[PDB]
């Protein structure tokens, strides 16, 4: 038996082939590309998923024919909160509006002053939701709001050509804005306020249930020996928490990636936008998960190299592997705002405690220490909201870095589990979904953690000069806000 992952992310689409012991047996890419045709905007051709999902699929399938003839199931994971408008037809009325489009700032704006909107999703309306780029586009493109006849996140789009049937999972369409996240059900009312009805959704399942077949003629294609099973699937955040092992509540990964993500499931529906954490759907039933997001992390420190002229893993080398005392240097990632926990848009990054001693490495230090300090402002967020975070593990581009391990787990006084190498990862999430719908395993005994390779514990000689340096950064925040 065999299982494919299909990943569409922002920058491409990922396909992983698994056997049944989740073992890797080949993966390939296929290449998109991001269209900014006006300040603020990001769309993307749904077209150009398919072909290069197309790609990815045939050039895996000339690889290893024999074991691609053998899927079973097949799991899909995608980039979240993506508005793709479809007419009667099925057609693709305008191209898809991601999530990193901000061109509905004014319509998510009245749509979170709206108090049914926390209270249904129980999370704040962001431009780069679902919800606020439709009335974005009744209001400036009336004539193809006029024509939809469906609302589908890219996922989906690509289920519908890979099934022919119109399905969502939870934890994606969490991210739309319409859906009752405790519920687990489309909401009537928030879909009335933007103009549309429950009949222009797609139906929900849950993403390690089955949810449509692969249709005959792809079937042919590729030479499927057998009925093709697709998944639920799940947004590219629970698919790479499915991916990772984190579906059981108390469980939490943190991801160095360009934004930082700390990520807990959770046993129950836990909102707590007021901190500006998310609360979504889990992939798999009777589950739930936070987020925190922290909008600059590994950017922070992209940032700080090109104002001193290095790289990131030069100013990591330069910095070393062995974990220092705080000095009187304090950085604020906010070079963004920040979202959680001050959901701020006009606050900003700062270095204070700059004395004349302090170097380039000085520097570089502080800029890690602060956001670690930022990660544990998100864990504190999380523990408001019902969460206790025992276990930790890291991964992204920042997780490369020994320093910032020893940092952010001395931070919090958690271990921080490092993963042996491989893909565990959205893709690798998608084919366990795959798996499990297919066979109808038990999800919980599917989506296990991944070996350990290393473990990094907290400093037990720097816990209190952390506590005395994160106060420091702590009281900056208020102080610094009371300026704007």
């Amino acid at each position: 038996h065999m299982y494919l992952g299909l990943d569409l992310g922002t920058s491409g689409v990922k396909a992983l082939l698994i056997d049944e012991a989740q073992n890797p047996v080949g993966a390939a890419h296929g290449e998109l590309d991001v269209s900014r045709p006006h300040p603020g905007w990001s769309e993307q051709d749904p077209a150009q998923w398919i072909k290069a999902c197309r790609t990815a699929i045939e050039a895996l399938r000339a690889a290893h024919p024999k074991e691609f003839s053998a899927i079973t199931g097949i799991g899909l994971s995608g980039q979240m909160h993506g508005a793709t408008l479809l007419d009667a037809e099925d057609r693709v009325l305008r191209p898809c509006i991601l999530w990193n489009d901000t061109r509905s700032y004014r319509e998510a704006a009245e749509l979170d002053a709206d108090p049914a909107f926390r209270a249904i999703t129980g999370n704040i309306v962001f431009p780069g939701f679902t919800a606020p780029k439709l009335v974005w586009v009744a209001r400036n493109e009336a004539d193809i709001f006029a024509r939809i006849r469906k609302v589908l996140l890219p996922k989906d789009y690509l289920r519908l050509w890979l099934t022919g049937e119109y399905i969502s999972d939870m934890s994606d369409s969490a991210g739309t804005s319409w859906l009752d996240t405790g519920a687990r059900r489309w909401s009537a009312e928030l879909l009335a306020k933007t103009g549309l009805g429950e009949g222009q959704m797609p139906q929900l399942v849950e993403g390690s249930e089955a949810a449509g077949c692969l249709r005959a003629e792809l079937a042919a294609e590729w030479s499927l020996t057998a009925s093709v099973i697709v998944a639920g699937g799940a947004g590219d955040n629970a698919a790479s928490a499915c991916g990772m092992g984190t579906v059981k509540p108390g469980h939490a990964f943190v991801s160095l990636g360009t934004s930082g993500v700390l990520f807990a499931a959770n046993g129950a529906y836990q909102p707590k936008p007021e901190s500006a954490v998310h609360a979504f759907c889990h992939a798999l039933p009777r589950t739930w998960h936070q987020m925190g997001v922290i909008l600059s992390a590994a950017s922070a420190l992209e940032w700080y190299s090109k104002i001193v002229g290095a790289t990131p893993q030069s100013l990591d080398r330069e910095l070393g592997e062995t974990l220092k005392a705080p000095g009187s240097v304090t950085f604020l990632p906010y070079l963004s705002g920040e979202r959680t926990p001050y959901n701020d848009a006009k606050i900003r990054g700062s270095f204070c405690g700059l004395e004349h001693e302090a170097d380039r490495s000085a520097l570089t230090q502080a800029v890690l220490e602060g956001v670690a300090f930022a990660i544990r402002d998100n864990l504190l967020a999380l523990q408001s909201a019902g969460t206790e975070i025992t276990s930790l593990t890291a991964v992204g581009g920042g997780s490369r870095s020994t320093y910032w391990l020893k940092a952010i787990a001395t931070a919090l006084n958690v271990p921080i589990a490092l993963p042996e190498e491989g893909d565990f990862g959205a893709a690798f999430g998608a084919a366990r979904l795959g798996l499990i719908a297919a066979t109808g395993a038990d999800p919980f005994t599917i989506c296990t953690p991944p070996q350990t390779a290393r473990t990094i514990e907290p400093e037990q000689a720097l816990l209190s000069a952390y506590d005395e340096a994160y106060q420091r950064y702590h009281a900056l925040y208020p102080a610094l806000h009371a300026l704007d």
